[PDB]
């Protein structure tokens, strides 16, 4: 499913991830705009041979199983398909445990090379949330 900006502000706010943490809302939908465009089918493969699932492009080597990633460590205990689903709670409950180790938001890179520091309040803007 490719979800629209206030709808999935939306939903990510129904699942407890505004302020989460420290990240307001917007954050989120920053790192989910640049991660897929929004895309929960989107996956990418990376060099190291791991790939990134969903919405929040959540990768394979540490945090999903998704039966070829020589080496990884599944610490969400979840198949990476479940990440791909139009129902986003699988993202966000995995999400919550990444920016819950010591690196908070940049896990994501996307979110660090163009969320980080600027106004991601523009995200959430005319949305009825």
């Amino acid at each position: 499913k490719v979800f629209g900006r206030c709808e999935l502000a939306a939903a990510m706010k129904r699942h407890g991830l505004d302020n989460y943490r420290g990240y307001s809302l917007g954050n989120w939908v920053c790192a989910a705009k640049f991660e897929s465009n929004f895309n929960t089918q989107a996956t990418n493969r990376n060099t190291d041979g791991s790939t990134d699932y969903g919405i929040l492009q959540i990768n394979s080597r540490w945090w999903c199983n998704d039966g070829r990633t020589p080496g990884s460590r599944n610490l969400c205990n979840i198949p990476c398909s479940a990440l791909l689903s139009s129902d986003i709670t699988a993202s966000v409950n995995c999400a919550k445990k990444i920016v819950s180790d010591g690196n908070g938001m940049n896990a994501w890179v996307a979110w660090r090379n163009r969320c980080k520091g600027t106004d991601v309040q523009a995200w959430i803007r005319g949305c009825r949330l």
